[PDB]
Order: C-alpha cells, then structure tokens, then sequence
C-alpha cells in the first residue's frame, strides 16, 4: 500500500477525539487527559482484557486520588470510562497510579505509568 | 515524515466505527448519527473535560427530545453514551441543542451545534 | 490528496486502541477481543443505530454465555460494553452469537458472526 499506520495510530486518533492534551498507557490501559479550570479529566479505555478498578483510593495522579469517578457498570464489577481531579492538573511525566483488574477473573494488578503529552 | 494524520482524522473513524451518515461537534463533546427506521441514534464521546448532560429534557434534535439515553454513571454524575430518538432524522445542517458538564468544578453549559454529513 | 484511510481503518485504530488480536462485526455491532489467562474479553461497540443486548443467554462465543458483561446504562434499557469468558478463547473462525437491539424502535433480532485475525 506504500504507507502504513503506525502500530500507535490509536493514540494520535484519541487524543484527537477527546481534544486531549496528554494521554497515559499501558499493555492493560489508556486515558486521555484533558486541562480545565484548576483541575482535569481523563477519558479512559481498557486494553488486554483489563480495566482500572473504580474501587475509590485505588487511582492516583501524582498522589491525589480522583474526586468524581464514572463508569460501565455490570451485576459484580464496573469500570472507569472517565475521572476527575478538581484540583490537580495533567502535566508531562506526572505518575498516574491504579488497580487493573480482568472480567476473566479475580485478580487486581497495581500500575502505574507517566503522562505524555499528546502528539 | 511524508504524511500526516488530519488533525480531525477521529471524526473518520470514529463515522466509520459506528457507521455513521451524520456526526456533530464542538470543543466539548461530539456525536456520531445513524438513521434507521423512524428515528435516529448518536453515539456521544466527551471532549475537552467536558461531556452531554444526561438529562434528556435538555438535548434537543431539530426542536425535539431523545427519549432514551444511555449512560456511564458515578455517584452525583452520569454522561451520555447514546441517545435516540422516536421519530426525528439526522441531516445536515439540523441543529442540536444540548447541556455540556465537566467533572472538575460541576459547570453546566448550554450549546448547539450543526450536523454534518460524514465523510 | 494521495492518501487515504480505508474506509475500514475504524478496524485498524480499534484493534490497536485495546491491544486486540482478534474481532468481529456486522453492520450493527463491532467487538475487539483480548486474550489473558484461560480467557477472553471482548470490548463492544454499537453500529448503525443497533447495539448488543446485555440479556443473559442472549449472547454466546463457541457456544459458552460470557461470565461477565459491563453495559451504558438507562433507565431498564442497558447496552453491551464490555464482556468476558473465564474459560473460552477468542480465535479465527469461531462463532459470536447476539441478539442486536435498537433505541428507536425497540427492535431485538438474533444474529451471528466469525471472529477475524487483527490486521
């Protein structure tokens, strides 16, 4: 075809759709972050069978846990679709922290990853 | 690099995602319109910290209400994932009327926005 | 203007966005699937104004029902977001059955379709 997707054209794609500013990810997750007033938001999607638990306390930006969490929701677990921080701002390398968990099963994995400004 | 991804390349995919003859956006959410029978559905995506108020009474398509809408959903919040309605088509240049919210500090904003032909 | 997305790219931005390496679709739906564990778990998408039925016995993969299903919420209306199997593998050719419902119309018609290798 003499041209190609890169293999994260994704995250260029997203970024676009959520006009986010910085992105964060991993093999099991992403989020898109967007700036506004004194705080944020991400946008947030699973990746490799995981999800990030909204259990409250288990997510943290840069130490902070998140003040509002959303979610797709189901009869024993539900996942986060969208966070907020009313406080703290999304900034290049900051760490965002979290549990991920699988529908496969029980398991609840800690992460954590940096945030990237969008490209 | 050679080539570029358009900077509003998601409008292109996301049209093609969810097959969509018609889509509308602003800085603070867009949505992706099919019709099919009578009616028509969006498939809704926040923007910019922002997302779609979920309360139907609010949106309003060519003058007219979504009687269904649904939702991701936290604990005081809850953002529009899809809405439909009964009776009235998406085409270009149709207005949608809408209650934008972000998370971070509670706002509420009214808008309207044109629909466009997809890609 | 000498390049352009297939009008499928939606495949490609998907599949690459939750890290999947196989999916499905049909003109009303499309779902991304990642393998973990002894399991699988689909990512869901609704296309042409249709959506997936979140009704248990309403959906099997290789004829096994998913463990778990995570929906958008409304009222008692709900619509397939994500959804799981403890013990059942995504893999080319095997079979998603579904019953495909839409908002504007209350419809509910049953279909099926083949998983496909990621591009």
């Amino acid at each position: 075809n003499g041209v190609g997707l890169k293999s994260t054209a994704w995250i260029n794609v997203m970024c676009g759709l959520h006009n986010a500013t910085f992105y964060v990810y991993s093999s099991y997750f992403c989020a898109f972050f967007c700036n506004y007033s004194n705080g944020c938001v991400a946008y947030v999607y699973g990746r490799g069978a995981f999800y990030l638990s909204t259990v409250s306390g288990d997510i943290k930006l840069n130490s902070v846990s998140p003040n509002q969490i959303l979610a797709m929701t189901g009869g024993s677990s539900s996942a986060v679709t969208m966070m907020s921080w009313t406080s703290t701002k999304a900034a290049e390398g900051i760490s965002l922290e979290y549990q991920r968990k699988s529908l496969i099963n029980s398991s609840s994995i800690s992460g954590s990853a940096s945030l990237v400004s969008a490209p």
